[PDB]
C-alpha cells in the first residue's frame, strides 16, 4: 500500500527528523502506524462559559445536562480515548449477494442522480468566495495569497500523474497551506455535489440539502401521508466508520458522468484521499505529546467536503436495500448468492425505485423511511450485512417505529404541530430544552472580549426567536438576553455548523420582521401570507408538551427568575457600559 501513501509520509518525516521515531507502545489496531513526531499540546478539558447567557439563565445553573455540555475534552487524552472507542475497528466484508444488490441500487441511484445535473469542477473563486462570506481568518489571508494556489496546482499536477504529495487529514504556515490546498483539490472535484445540491429533495427524492431546519418538519408531516406502515428512524452506530471498501467503490461511479479533465481529478480524490488515506493523530506519552502518522483502506473521514453528500448517497441506497428487503425482494438466500438473479433488482428499481425515494428523509447518517407496510421492521439482513449496525439494540431485534410524525427524530429534532390564534397552522423544530440552554452557556475559544461574548450570546437568543419561540423559557431568555446586548452590535461567530442551519439570525434587523419572512412569506406551506403583527400572535407549545419537552414553567425557581430578570439584565448592561439597548421585557 506504500505505493499510494509513501510520498504524504515521507515528506512529513523529512519535515520532522529532528523528533521522527517508531513509538512501539502506539494502540492503533485496525489502522496501519507508520511513526510519530513531538508536538505542543492542542485543545482544553473543558469548555469557556458565555457568562451573558449564563447571568440570565440562573435557574439551568442548577441543571446536570447543562453542566455535562460544559466540559467535553480536545486534548490529546480525549482524543485517543474516542480513537480506542469508536474509530479503530474494521467492518466484516459484506456477503456476495449483498455486494450485488449494492453495486445494481449504487448505479440505478447515481443515474437517477444526475438525470438533469451534470457533474462539474469546482474553482479557486467559489472556494474564495465562500472562505470570505464566513470569516468577513487563517484561511482568508491564505485564499489572499498567490503562494498558496502555486502550492495547489502543484498538488493537482501529482493528482493528474496518480499520485499525491500533501493530502493529509487531521483528527505553522506551510502545513495550513497543504491542508486547505488538500480540502481545496477535494472541494474543485467533489463540491458539485453540494454547489450543485445532488441531494435537494426535488433532485434525490430522499435528500433534504438546502432545505433547512423549519422546513424538516413539514417534510416529515408530508411523508407521513403517504400510505404504508410506521415511519422508522433508525440511528446507526458510528456511521462513518462502518463505511465499506465496497460503499467506496459503488461512490466512486459518480466519475462516469464526468467530463474527462473532471474525471481524472475525481479519480485522484477517491483513489487517493478516500480509499488510502493518511491521517495525523494527537497522543500523550509519558515524555510528552506526539502526532501519530496512520492509514487505512475504508471509513469514511467525518470533515471532508465529499462527507454529507456521500453519506446521503449509501444511506439512500442502503435504505432502498432495507425496503426491497422488507418486500420479499430479497431474502436470505439472495444475500449469499454470488450469482444472485440482477432482473428483479432492476425491474423494482425501475417500477418503484422513485416512490419508495419519496418514503424517505435522508441527510448523512439521519434517516426517516415510511415503508409499503411493517415487515421493514423485522427486515435486518441486508442492513447488518452492509454493515450498517444500528446503535444500541442487539442485531436481530427488530426496530421500533412510530405511527405518529411528531414523536419521530431526526436531526437531533423531533417536531411538534401548532396552531396560532389565527387558526393557522406551524410545524416547528424542538429537541430538549436543556441542550438548548447548555449549548448556548458555550462560547468557542479564549481571549474573546466581552463584546465577542454578548454578540455570539445574542446570536443564540436571536435563533431561539426564530426556531424555538415556542418555548416560553427560550422566548422570555432571548428577550432577557436582546434587552441585555446594544441593539446595533451585530451577532458574530455561530451558533451551529450544521448544514441545516441559514443562520436567519445573524442580523440586526427586527426579529419579528425575520419570523414573518421565514414562517408565513417564504414558507411554502403557508398558505395564507397574513402577516404576524405582534409576539402575542407568536404561538408557544402547549404547556404540556413545553414542560415534557423540558420546561421549567410551573417551578418556583422559574417563576423567581422571570420575576427578576430585569435586574440580570441591568447587570449585564451596567458592565457592557453606556451603550443603546432595547427593553423587550
Ligand atoms: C437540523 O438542525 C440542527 C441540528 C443540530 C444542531 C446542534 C448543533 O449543531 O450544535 C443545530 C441545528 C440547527 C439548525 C438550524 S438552527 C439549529
Ligand atoms: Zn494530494
Ligand atoms: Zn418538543
Amino acid at each position: 500500500n506504500m505505493d499510494v501513501i509513501g510520498e504524504r509520509i515521507k515528506r512529513i518525516k523529512e519535515e520532522h527528523n529532528s523528533t521522527w521515531h517508531y513509538d512501539d507502545e502506539n494502540p492503533y489496531k485496525t489502522w496501519a502506524y507508520h511513526g510519530s513526531y513531538e508536538v505542543k499540546a492542542t485543545g482544553s478539558a473543558s469548555s469557556m462559559i458565555n457568562g451573558v447567557v449564563k447571568l440570565l439563565t440562573k435557574p439551568w445553573d442548577v441543571v446536570p445536562m447543562v453542566t455535562q455540555m460544559a466540559m467535553t475534552d480536545t486534548t490529546p487524552f480525549g482524543q485517543q480515548r474516542v480513537f480506542k472507542e469508536k474509530v479503530d475497528t474494521r467492518t466484516p466484508r459484506p456477503l456476495p449477494g449483498t455486494r450485488k444488490v449494492m453495486e445494481i441500487t449504487a448505479e440505478w441511484l447515481w443515474r437517477t442522480l444526475g438525470r438533469n445535473k451534470r457533474p462539474r469542477l469546482c474553482t479557486r473563486e467559489e472556494f474564495t468566495k465562500k472562505v470570505r462570506t464566513n470569516a468577513a481568518d487563517s484561511a482568508k489571508a491564505a485564499v489572499e495569497d498567490e503562494e498558496f494556489w502555486k502550492l495547489v496546482d502543484r498538488e493537482r499536477e501529482l493528482h493528474k500523474l496518480g499520485k499525491c504529495g500533501s493530502c493529509v487529514y487531521n483528527m505553522s504556515r506551510a502545513i495550513w497551506y497543504m491542508w486547505l490546498g488538500v480540502r481545496y483539490l477535494e472541494f474543485e472535484a467533489l463540491g458539485f455535489l453540494n454547489e450543485d445540491h445532488w441531494f435537494s429533495r426535488e433532485n434525490s427524492y430522499s435528500g433534504v440539502e438546502g432545505e433547512g431546519l423549519h422546513k424538516l418538519g413539514y417534510i416529515l408531516r408530508d411523508i407521513s401521508k403517504i400510505p404504508g406502515g410506521a415511519m422508522y428512524a433508525d440511528d446507526t452506530a458510528g456511521w462513518d466508520t462502518r463505511i465499506t471498501e465496497d460503499d467506496l467503490h459503488n461512490e466512486e461511479k459518480i466519475i462516469q458522468q464526468m467530463d474527462p479533465e473532471h474525471r481524472q481529478l475525481a479519480n485522484a480524490i477517491f483513489k487517493l484521499t478516500y480509499q488510502n488515506k493518511v491521517v495525523k493523530v494527537q497522543r500523550p506519552t509519558p515524555t510528552g505529546t506526539v502526532m501519530d502518522i496512520i492509514s487505512r483502506k475504508d471509513q469514511r473521514g467525518s470533515g471532508q467536503v465529499g462527507t454529507y453528500g456521500l453519506n446521503t448517497f449509501t444511506n439512500m441506497e442502503a435504505q432502498l436495500v432495507r425496503q426491497m428487503e422488507g418486500e420479499g425482494v430479497l431474502t436470505k438466500a439472495d444475500l449469499e448468492n454470488p450469482h444472485l438473479l440482477e432482473k428483479k433488482i432492476t425491474q423494482w428499481l425501475e417500477t418503484k425505485g422513485v416512490e419508495r425515494l419519496k418514503r424517505m428523509a435522508i441527510s448523512g447518517d439521519d434517516c426517516v423511511v415510511k415503508p409499503i407496510d411493517d415487515r421493514f421492521a423485522n427486515a435486518l439482513l441486508a442492513l447488518n450485512d452492509m454493515g450498517k449496525v444500528r446503535k444500541d439494540i442487539p442485531q436481530w431485534q427488530p426496530s421500533k417505529g412510530w405511527h405518529d410524525w411528531q414523536q419521530v427524530p431526526f436531526c437531533s429534532h423531533h417536531f411538534h404541530e401548532l396552531i396560532m390564534k389565527d387558526g393557522r397552522k406551524l410545524v416547528v423544530p424542538c429537541r430538549p430544552q436543556d441542550e438548548l440552554i447548555g449549548r448556548a452557556r458555550i462560547s468557542q475559544g479564549a481571549g474573546w472580549s466581552l463584546r465577542e461574548t454578548a454578540c455570539l450570546g445574542k446570536a443564540y437568543a436571536q435563533m431561539w426567536s426564530l426556531m424555538y419561540f415556542h418555548r416560553r423559557d427560550l422566548r422570555l431568555a432571548s428577550n432577557a438576553i436582546c434587552s441585555a446586548v446594544p441593539v446595533h452590535w451585530v451577532p458574530t461567530s455561530r451558533t451551529t455548523w450544521s448544514i441545516h442551519a441559514h443562520h436567519q439570525w445573524m442580523t440586526t434587523e427586527d426579529m419579528l420582521t425575520v419570523w414573518n419572512r421565514v414562517w408565513i412569506e417564504e414558507n411554502p406551506w403557508m398558505e395564507d401570507k397574513t402577516p404576524v403583527t405582534t409576539w402575542e400572535n407568536v404561538p408557544y407549545l402547549g404547556k404540556r408538551e413545553d414542560q415534557w419537552c423540558g420546561s421549567l414553567i410551573g417551578l418556583t425557581s422559574r417563576a423567581t427568575w422571570a420575576q427578576n430578570i430585569p435586574t440580570a439584565i441591568q447587570q449585564v448592561r451596567s458592565l457592557i457600559g453606556n451603550e443603546e439597548f432595547l427593553d423587550y421585557m
